[PDB]
């Protein structure tokens, strides 16, 4: 029975390790580079359409948070369970997954409709996201309840994502186009399905790895859902402006 | 300096007064009319598309958990700050406010795409309410800052909304449609501006209102907002059925 002074609170979790100094080092280092490589992208975009530039701009303005305040309310929620829950991650993918599922819904960018497979596609998105989150903070059983919910319309949101991925398989031409188009399905599912995968060995989940561990793998994680995939999605739509340059619209 | 034992946490914070039993029995009150509303708007659906019925039985479940968890986690997040979050709000809002917008872009539900303005309609709605609720979770001159971005996304949402009533108002007929229109718009604008007064009044701004008198207000806006607005969403949609029965297309 500790001693807690005045208006000072206190809770046993808010104390826990944070992770090894080792996991620490790698994980600012790779903070560092992915605010590195969103500023080479931002100043690519800049150079030479906002699905890529708002998207790498949240990344580089989240990273820059994540190294000053990972663990400073309320990028942090220390709640009275005593669970440290990331905020700042489960809001901004609030901010961003939207906008990658909205430049998955017209991929070649050329046409200025979107169907209602977006509605359901965001609408079951953001859901996740929400179920997911309301889990890291839930305790017990409801915990379990919540990410179920996030499996859910998880996969709702990786059923509607496939189908697009598939009506732009057969939309697109059948060259390079194709080819980066599979490539952008693969590092799109790998590493949006690594999300649910990390949360289950983090820190809101069985916390097998640390929280450091956790921004570590979340990062690795980050830079292939965002920059990466968003600079193929990129790459594509100069391929698609290649060939109606050379075959005319077709 | 009070003596808390072991495992258990303490905060000064999450000890404070709910409010007022008048406020406890009307909060309750109304929290059983909402869900008694909702039930009778599932029925009148059911019985006679699913923008209407699934914002309507979100609206169902949450009073539902806000009847028998309001202030249980994670329903309300305790904050090492002291500081009690109302997460099931922030929670909810991001579940009805995207279907509600997608709605509003689709006013008369005859055609099948979706324009750009509602991309960032949607885009700005979401971030409004991620920068709310991070402000309900921040302290200091950060919840002051969280919040002006709340109101530059806030007003980014009411601008496109804005835009996106006017030219509902000139493609619907100049008949019991148009005067629908209106007061569908009237009905949004008021009641979605008064979340941002609530929470200036609530314990997440300067806390006029107590937390059981938040609810009381949030509760009746959460009606006008979805339940009616909804509603005479539906009716427009019925109206516009008529006139192309009487005129054919045009
Ligand atoms: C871009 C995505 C923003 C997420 C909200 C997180 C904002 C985190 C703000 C941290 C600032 C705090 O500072 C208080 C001392
Ligand atoms: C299926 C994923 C469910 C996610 C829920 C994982 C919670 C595991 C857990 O909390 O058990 C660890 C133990 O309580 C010590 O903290
Ligand atoms: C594709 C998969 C990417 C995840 C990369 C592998 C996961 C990275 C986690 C490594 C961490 O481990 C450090 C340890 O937890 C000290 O706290
Ligand atoms: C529909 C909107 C859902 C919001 C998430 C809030 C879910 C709140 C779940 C409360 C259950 C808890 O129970 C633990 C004891
Ligand atoms: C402009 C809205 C800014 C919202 C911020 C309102 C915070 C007011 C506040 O916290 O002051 C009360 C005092 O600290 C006792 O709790
Ligand atoms: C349109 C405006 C609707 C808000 C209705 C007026 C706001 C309702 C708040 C009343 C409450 O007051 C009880 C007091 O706070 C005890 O805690
Ligand atoms: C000095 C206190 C530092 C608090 C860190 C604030 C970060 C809050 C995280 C909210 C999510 C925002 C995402 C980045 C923009
Ligand atoms: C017994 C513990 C009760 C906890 C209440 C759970 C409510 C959490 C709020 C999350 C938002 C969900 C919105 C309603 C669906």
């Amino acid at each position: 029975s500790v001693l807690v002074p005045e208006d000072q609170c206190y809770c046993a979790g808010w104390i826990e390790s944070r992770g090894t100094n080792g996991a620490q080092t790698a994980s600012n280092v790779l903070q560092w580079l992915a605010a590195g490589f969103s500023i080479l992208l931002l100043m690519f975009y800049a150079y030479q359409g906002w699905e890529e530039i708002y998207v790498c701009a949240i990344e580089m303005v989240k990273v820059i948070l994540e190294f000053f305040f990972e663990f400073k309310n309320p990028s942090m929620l220390y709640l009275a369970t005593g669970h440290r829950v990331q905020w700042l991650r489960y809001a901004e993918w609030l901010l961003t997954t939207p906008v990658i599922l909205i430049h998955l819904s017209n991929l070649t960018g050329l046409s200025n409709d979107y169907s209602r497979r977006t509605m359901g596609l965001l609408v079951s998105d953001i859901g996740t996201i929400v179920w997911g989150a309301t889990s890291a903070m839930a305790t017990g059983y409801v915990k379990v309840i919540f990410f179920c919910l996030g499996l859910c319309y998880g996969a709702n949101t990786f059923f509607h994502a496939a189908k697009a991925y598939i009506e732009g398989y057969h939309t697109v031409p059948k060259g390079r186009c194709r080819q980066v188009v599979t490539g952008m399905a693969w590092l799109f599912f790998v590493s949006w399905g690594m999300f649910p995968i990390l949360f289950i060995l983090g820190p809101e989940g069985f916390g097998v790895l640390s929280v450091y561990g956790s921004t570590v793998g979340h990062t690795i994680i980050d830079l292939m859902s965002k920059n990466c995939w968003g600079l193929l999605g990129h790459y594509l739509r100069v391929l698609i402006h290649e060939h109606i340059l050379i075959h005319g619209d077709i």
